[PDB]
């Protein structure tokens, strides 16, 4: 035999994990082991080997800056440190028990160790372009790929609109405040992972590009622009 | 409040440079600070954030190898030290201020600064393929995507000719000028950014793969070939 | 001039290779030196330069971290060390002599030097799905890019069974031999770059993706995988 | 000539430096420039060059991964690039221009840009040693080799004592007041680079390991001890 | 309160660790963290800190490379991954509470966590020197910091001898055994940590410098030689 | 067995370098290769090993940065690459075969192969300090540890005068030739390894901290410096 693999890890990018792998129902410095990863649907890669006799090592070369490979002898563990963790690292990971002569490569097999690097946050914005005549109305949408909502509760989702040539200026903040200054035209609404700023009057000074923006999960990301523009 | 930033910059692939913002109409210390990315036409960037009372920092992990954030409390100037930059590091780089509690991320921004990273030579060479009848005349064009004159007046525009399982042997060098021993059926012609490689009558020791090149500015590029063949 | 180049060189991934270029004819000292590269059908691209009489050199930014050039006078050779290869290196290195002036750039070329990077074994599984009805035949297919023989004279092709939710389990190994439990309803067979895995009888049990592996050179490498699955 | 050096720099580890060094009274392009380094009275080191005209470099092996070369040719203005600055690269960083056909090497100076690099603080606590008599009145002197006073008008300066076998546990905090539970006998005084710790009348339970430690400029640093024993 | 911190490590060099505090007794995001270092008999140093509320870090220059901290919320703890160790990282790590309003740094402490980078077995050679004369009986000594018998019984304690110009050549093997063609006037003897390599009647072929060596326990290491030469 | 290795090399601070060790008189991947290093009068060290038959390495953790080892099956040779050189690579490199069981570590030895990596050249300047009388007669020495005679037969020896508060500036050039606004009462002498500097009748002007130095081989250098200050 039995190779019993640690539990599953949760993990942001650029992070290290140390998986471990036990041996029991046979002599541990008898046989090799092997790593190998599986990617969510995607298909299995050979990974590397040691010898728990020796200590010698053999590795997959794209993944020799990713992996280290190590056992404990009076403990019958083998160990895999990687590092500089990606979302492409996401995948179930297998210790294997190479056969004692050399015929067949992976005979016993451990469970599996199951590691997810979190994914950033998404904010897709419709529309790309939004043509308008001065004195209507306007909506625009903003939606995630996960909640906005902090631990604290507080959804610190805004709204910026950046002019021809100058710096974006904030217009709303927690979803439906209005900054010092900004006219009551603007209105935002929303919550979860669906928001909508509206425009109740349009004037020739609101035309430009609108952006969404998420300040509570790290890293902060930003929707991809609205372009606000005369009807013609 | 008002952020004042530095002026633009205009560096080749492979530099550093530093952008500064110095901060006023405020106590600097009271108020985090954040560096945000926007490449041209493509949308805006969350680099990471400096308290300027602590000097503690957290970065977006896609921007932490490339980017430094510091300040300088007595001149209440807060600073970005980009290295090893690339043609996708080309945008406008701003500094903005993080509220006094922690609704608003960005209240007030600095104006921007602009970096531009060189773009290396491109040389379009039209037509991939030529075939042709022996005696007839021929013509090769190779077009630049910016100016191969150098500051000292020359033109280091060359062409090469390549015949089958050979290296390349010169031509025409300085965009005219024919190598000792090349026949005069070959002329070469043009400027600035468009040239052209003419054969009076086409020989049998003529085909083979034609190449331009350019020496004038680094990195020194080579166009993408167009092969002599005889027509059938 | 003359310009002689050392011979062709076979690595593997992660390699590092010297090249060397004596030159003869004229003074070493008095002209620069510059290296080109040219992969296979794909075009030239400008490496960089040294100067023999005082040692200076400039490179392509693209090839810094990738190549160093250097001289030894009293033979007359110049010298390119290339370090962590990888398939994208394979081509033909050239030396090639600049002018005593400064306009022409290549006027004199060596013959060039072959390096070839090996190519990690590619496993083709077909089908990808395979629906079929209990009781039913089957038949899976896996071809290799490159002879899967090992010099010692065996075949290291294996055929793994991986039930939902489950690790992949022991079938077949070196080629056509059942694992320890395994029912003789699975046969394997196939040599040097074609093989097959047929089922006699399908059983309810035998549901679930199949993947064939090679261990006989590294990197050791996987199929795609072939679901079997009720007819429905 | 005439060669005018950029002003002072005063930086803190780990940050890096962009120096200047602007020529006037000749033709800029037609000569090499070199770089020199000297140290605080230890002497002179030659760190590399560069030709203006081709913008070939070359390096003093030790600087290769401290410094870069570049030139900007419409101003007349040669750069050096300096990273990562430890302790050891606090200087005086000087520019000459080499002769016009190599005959010497500096025939003209620039004035130099000093580059002083901060220096940690450093705690010197006296005695090491401290044997006392039950009852006896203690005391223990800390000395800075900079002042502990921050710029907010703070002084964090304190003690901690490390009874055998335990962790250390805080005593004194800001220069003189007492930690929660802190008997009346420990007593802080002092300013600005000097301070004293008193006990009034030594315990058994007083015995161990006393560290002063300053919280006021990072990196925060630690004394080196004073173990208090009885002379039993 | 109370900060419990994780078990004893015992590691090889090039290893590395994650270690966890677990706070309990107030709230966990209000307050700083900060971590500690001690070597064995030596002082105390200040690695870094963060702020579990936002995230945010600060570290002691020294230690950036070297030690990465985050926390997790729901459970309440903070951690501290080190990497790549050295002999020079082994020491008691501790974590400590910092003051809710910063007035002093480290207010309680957690009880620590030893970290042991297993040392190098060293062999001391004993004489440096031994002037013998023809037909002389010989003695060396060979002692090391860690015992020699290695998990499966035997000791592989070795001794060589290098005569002048020519490499060195293996005599004794197993403690006791002789190689091939070596006389029987070469003996060796010793156990454990203790062995002894003796000479019977010295011959002039038997001069030149003898090397203990240990194949026991990675890396394998040799003891610093003895000349053998007469008293002409 | 005999084990034949490649000859010597003779190599600057920063070359890599390829050694070779071809096996005759037994079955080459029957017996694992170790590789060992001798420094200069020093001793031995293991650097690591290999399994020609599997390929499976194991480095001393000190090597690992430095040394990769392969085989090349078909020609029975092993390979080790040493890459980055500095001065402490200096040695004599040796391979050695491992017993068949294991029993023994270096059973037959190769003759060796000596790496040499170039030492700069060190300028010895005598007396650190130099009282003198005004109107007395000044001596100066420079001697180096190798030849500053350069291959195109020029001695590029200097001598600097750094006064007061000022920048250095060149005395004497190639030995004894005077700079410009130089007094006659200067005048430099030697050749080869010994040089010397005279100054007739020392004024006022005259005091400061005189240098010698060497522009002939990279990296150029500097003597230590000479004070002439007067006997007030």
């Amino acid at each position: 035999v039995q190779l019993q693999q640690s539990g599953a890890e949760l993990v942001k990018p650029g992070a290290s994990v140390k998986l471990s792998c036990k041996a029991s129902g046979y002599t541990f410095t008898s046989y090799w082991m092997h790593w190998v990863k599986q990617r969510p649907g995607r298909g299995l890669e050979w990974i590397g080997r040691i010898d728990p006799n020796s200590g010698g090592t053999k590795y997959n070369e794209k993944f020799k800056s990713k992996a280290t490979l190590t056992v404990d002898k009076p403990s019958s563990t083998a160990y895999m440190q990687l590092s500089s963790l990606t979302s492409e690292d996401s995948a179930v990971y297998y210790c294997a028990r190479y056969d004692y002569y050399g015929s067949s490569y992976f005979d016993y097999w451990g469970q599996g160790t199951t590691v997810t690097v979190s994914s950033d946050i998404e904010l897709t914005q419709t529309p790309l372009s939004l043509p308008v005549s001065l004195g209507d109305q306007a909506s625009i949408s903003c939606r995630s790929s996960q909640s906005i909502v902090h631990s604290n509760g507080n959804t610190y989702l805004e709204w910026y609109l950046q002019k021809p040539g100058q710096s974006p200026k904030l217009l709303i903040y927690k979803v439906s405040n209005r900054f010092s200054g900004v006219p009551d035209r603007f209105s935002g609404s929303g919550s979860g992972t669906d928001f909508t700023l509206k425009i109740s009057r349009v004037e020739a000074e609101d035309l430009g590009v609108y952006y969404c923006f998420q300040g509570s999960h790290v890293p902060y990301t930003f929707g991809g622009g609205t372009k606000l523009e005369i009807k013609r």
